[PDB]
């Protein structure tokens, strides 16, 4: 990649000046090391004279006549040479700040734009989407980014005890002290950001369940973190309380419940260079309240540790994408539209947990069709012919054109509060249960193309009419959550357009939609033309004997 190329290529110009820096930083202290052996000699001369005085002035003419010229030239040498000491301390200084503000836009693409990219990246994935890929990358460019802070925050450091030793006042002291916040403001942001969560907890989260969560300190080895590992620790923690813990009224160390197994150490893990605390079996004990399904959490993770010197302590914190805590499983449905809904329309840099309260209808679109895939594990997602049907459900519109509905908004509660128009169900609640029957039986039949679906009982109606007798086709039931209702044409006395009684998830548990299909006998052809037993004969049961009857070896 173009970015990728660019972002290696000012890492190798960082360490090339980190090295500029480093041969200047030592030819500094021994310019200035040579200069106090010369001032000592200085010294010297005035013991020698003050020796001499004492004696008398007869052979005392041609010794101090010498040192007098030795002694005014030593010290025309030392005032060039302290205004050298200087000139080098301002030049090297200046080398200090402009490898600085280079790395502060190195360190802003890497934590505020291919980080950020990352972790949207992660959250789309609580939805379905894209695997948001290894953390690989990203620790090669933090441990560069922590390998050349330090170096530099070394080199000033040693620049400042030659500074003590031999004090010249002047414009150093403000250029020392400006590259000083500096450091600090680089070792903030580069610590403070790196503290990240790998591997998130169940947004779907049920009380008395074991749960996993992976935190990652992608600047572990590299700042001596690893010599004694950390302690993090696991708390769960409400939208409130997040709110006032980012807004730093944060005042006492809040929580809204408890976690079995929330206290980790941090493991290093030589040949990958990676830190991090893997919690394998937490667990929520309890949960305090104040609907259920809409109330978000958080697990928040603490930890604290010094990066080299001892004096130097970092307080770190890290908040999970939002979690909503279920009691029963049968809140799990409601649930998962709060997460859903959150993980797709989050704005960057948000306030804990602000969501927008509408959203256009294609991105509704992206959202629901991203974990229809995941949930159906097809990658026959939804065509615009099944968004056409999504949007005329919603919207109770009889367009067949997409392009029309850009522009409608659809609310938070148009989505998974208010019922629809003339039912006893939300949109939400009918699209999950479509993805609840599928995916519980009907995997294979999803991505065979058997079950069309997406068509109401007039579309079904007109699919079918001029075609031969027995043609049929599986549909979504409108009255009924989670079923399955077969449209067939048969031309009788009284209707040649028929709609067979709904199935679901009960009825499919006693016998599958295969074995139901294949005793139909007026069920011939799969619309629009497939024989039945091709579509379905693979999935039949084959009626297999008893040992009860009397069969020592299995039997068809």
């Amino acid at each position: 990649s173009q970015k990728h190329l660019q972002i290696n290529q000012t890492f190798e110009e960082l360490r090339l000046v980190t090295q500029d820096t480093e041969n200047e930083l030592k030819k500094l202290q021994q310019t200035q090391e040579y200069f106090i052996i010369q001032y000592q000699e200085s010294l010297r001369i005035q013991a020698q004279f003050a020796q001499l005085a004492q004696l008398s002035p007869q052979e005392r003419l041609s010794r101090e006549t010498a040192l007098q010229q030795k002694q005014v030239s030593l010290e025309a040498w030392l005032q060039r040479e302290a205004q050298t000491l200087q000139q080098y301390r301002v030049e090297l200084a200046e080398k200090h700040q402009k490898t600085l503000q280079l790395l502060r836009k190195q360190q802003t693409i890497i934590l505020d734009d291919e980080l950020i990219q990352w972790k949207r990246r992660q959250q789309l994935a609580g939805n379905g989407g894209p695997p948001e890929g290894s953390l690989d990358v990203l620790q090669s460019w933090c441990e560069k980014l922590a390998e050349i802070i330090w170096q530099n925050r070394q080199q000033i450091r040693r620049a400042e005890h030659l500074c003590q030793q031999l004090p010249i006042p002047g414009p150093v002291e403000e250029m020392l002290a400006e590259v000083n916040a500096t450091i600090t403001d680089i070792i903030s942001a580069l610590v403070t950001s790196t503290f990240i969560i790998e591997k998130q907890p169940p947004q779907v989260l049920k009380t008395q369940t074991k749960f996993a969560a992976t935190v990652r300190l992608l600047v572990g080895g590299k700042l001596n973190v690893h010599m004694n590992p950390p302690q993090v620790k696991a708390t769960i923690i409400s939208e409130q309380q997040a709110k006032s813990l980012l807004k730093n009224e944060n005042t006492r160390n809040e929580c809204s419940g408890e976690i079995l197994n929330n206290c980790c150490v941090m493991e290093y893990h030589q040949a990958t260079g990676t830190l991090s605390a893997h919690f394998r079996n937490m667990s929520l004990k309890r949960i305090k309240r104040a609907s259920v399904t809409e109330e978000k959490f958080t697990v928040l993770f603490e930890s604290q540790f010094s990066v080299g010197s001892n004096e130097l302590v970092f307080q770190v914190k890290t908040l999970s994408l939002p979690v909503v805590v279920i009691v029963h499983g049968s809140q799990d449905h409601n649930a998962t539209a709060t997460v859903l809904w959150d993980n797709a329309f989050a704005e960057p840099g948000r306030v804990p947990f602000a969501v927008p309260d509408k959203v256009l209808w294609p991105q509704l679109c992206e959202a629901l069709n991203m974990k229809f895939k995941a949930e159906v594990q097809s990658n026959r997602g939804l065509t615009k012919e099944n968004l056409v049907f999504l949007a005329q459900k919603l919207f109770n519109n009889s367009s067949s054109h997409l392009e029309d509905y850009s522009g409608l908004s659809v609310s938070w509660s148009q989505f998974n509060r208010e019922n629809l128009p003339g039912w006893n169900y939300t949109f939400w609640q009918w699209f999950d249960g479509v993805m609840e029957v599928l995916k519980k039986h009907h995997k294979p039949h999803w991505n065979d193309g058997a079950i069309l679906g997406f068509v109401n009982k007039q579309q079904a109606h007109d699919l079918l009419i001029n075609k031969p007798d027995g043609t049929f086709l599986l549909r979504f039931s409108d009255s009924e959550i989670g079923g399955i209702t077969i449209a067939w044409k048969f031309d009788s006395p009284e209707r040649n357009l028929w709609n067979l009684k709904p199935f679901t998830t009960r009825d499919f548990s006693i016998r599958s939609l295969a074995d139901r299909l294949g005793d139909l006998s007026y069920l011939i052809y799969v619309f629009p033309d497939r024989p039945k037993d091709e579509v379905f004969s693979k999935y039949y049961t084959p009626v297999l004997a008893k040992a009860v009857d009397g069969y020592v070896k299995p039997q068809i």
